[PDB]
This record gives C-alpha cells, sequence and structure tokens, in this order.
C-alpha cells in the first residue's frame, strides 16, 4: 500500500544499514534529487555489530522512491543487510528561516 | 490502554537507559523471543557537563508493545534516579533490505 | 498536528556548538531534560547534533521557538527540526506512564 497509517504529510525514512554502504545509498538518493541525509553510528548484537542509521524526512509521495533507492544502495544479498522504518512526521521546521511544512 | 493514539501496525520502542544495563535489557528481550535491538550512545544534559546514557531501539508489532515495555523495565530498573525513560512511537511500515519484504512479511 | 497525539518528540538537527544555548533556553521555559547525539550530514561530512525532547502537545510550539532562539546563526547549515508523535512515555524507575512520566527528574 501507499496510504500509510497514521496519515501524515511527512515521514521519516529510517534505515539501519551496513557502514560501508553509506556512500552507495547517499549517491543513489542524489540521483533522484534527494539531499540532506543524516547519518549516525549504531550497533546491534560486550560483542556488537557496527551499523549506520540513515535518516531523511520526506513528503508522503516520496517515500516509495526513497525506500527503493536505499534498498538499491544498501542490498548486498547477505544476512545483516538491515531494515527500513517509515515513521510519521507532524512537522518540519527550517532553523535558519523558520519555514514550516513544504517551504522547508 | 493498549489502543495507542496514533493507531499503527508497528511501533518503535525507544529506551534511554544506563549504559551498563545494555546486556540485561538485551537478554531479557531475548528470553521473550525479541531480537533486532539497536543501541547508540546519547548524552544527557538533562562547563560541558553530561550524563552518558544509551538509546535502545526496537520496532515491533502493536501486540508486542506491552511485553517489550515491561521487559525493558525489568532489564533496566535499578530503582535509583537516572534509570531513564521509554518512548513509544508509531511506525507506518517496516522493510527488510535484503529481501524487500514489508508489513509482517 | 497530524497525526493527533498526547505527546510529541521534537528532534533538532543543529550545529554542535549550539548545545548550551539551546539547552539553557529550554530550561527557562521549564524543559530540563534534553538528549543529545552525534550525527553527520552530507569522504567528507558535516558534523551536527541531534537534540531530542518529548513534550506534551500544548508545549510543541513553544519548544520549536526556544530551540530556534538557541540554535539560529543566520548561516546556511543551521539545521532542521522534526516533530514526531509519541504514543506513550514511561518512567523506567517507577513504571509511571503518561503525564506523571514526561518530566525529567534527574539531578542537575
Amino acid at each position: 500500500s501507499s496510504d500509510y497509517i497514521p496519515d501524515s504529510k511527512f515521514y521519516k525514512v529510517e534505515a539501519i544499514v551496513r557502514p560501508w554502504r553509506i556512500q552507495q545509498v547517499s549517491s543513489a538518493l542524489l540521483k533522484i534529487g534527494i539531499r540532506g541525509v543524516t547519518v549516525s553510528d549504531v550497533r546491534g548484537f560486550d560483542k556488537f555489530v557496527a551499523k549506520v542509521k540513515m535518516e531523511i524526512v520526506v513528503k508522503k509521495d516520496q517515500v516509495e522512491s526513497v525506500i527503493n533507492t536505499i534498498i538499491e544502495g544498501a542490498r548486498t544479498g547477505e544476512i545483516g543487510d538491515g531494515k527500513i522504518f517509515v515513521l510519521p512526521v507532524s512537522d518540519v521546521i527550517r532553523v535558519r528561516t523558520g519555514e514550516r511544512g513544504e517551504k522547508a
């Protein structure tokens, strides 16, 4: 489906992916014109597995391309490739300008 | 209540807990059959003075939420100020990178 | 706000040197417990910090404003603020949920 629940104007696409696929996902997202990915280091299972959380907040009508493009850049075929979560976002505000909603 | 607003198929459970309680929360969740926990380092400023905490993140179905909450409390509670908080956030969809499977699949 | 919720997470992706200003400004409006982490923007990266705070619905506007005050420089790269609905808040120590759990009760 595409009418995600809860309904929202904006969504966070949160990807937990391999650390070495950072640029591959970033580049692929650039090829569809989406900029402004935020990246942070996380770890799954003192034994851990190093992962990278990639966040980008987008309009509802962009979510499917983003998902597909992250998969494209993140998939290696092996177990440990990660997951992608789609979370509703009520509002986006640009700090510099104070612009809310679509103007942000 | 169990009917959380906003209503969703999945929910993210976010636990900000003491760093030395990582293994205990991880294992307690393991005993109820839950894996896929991811952890990151956070700093609580609530000089450059902070308290070191860890954020523990898991995404589960709506019917798993209460079991996850209680199991994190069990793994993380010491009884002293600074045990942390748990946040429950709606998640619209979950997608496995390797396979493309969405929803419950 | 859509979706409607009792609580909202306010995530602020801002400059690393703006922690104290954002922090202090929030304390003046009665928000004591901000959570901070290292994040990177776009091998070259831009260093930023994610500041996370969960508040009641009626506090969100005031929290957006206060963060802007502490974080705005006027320069390109001031960051963005995201508002996400939070279904429930639980205090680990006591098991308290809802309003009797939102306030940060740690030492200063």
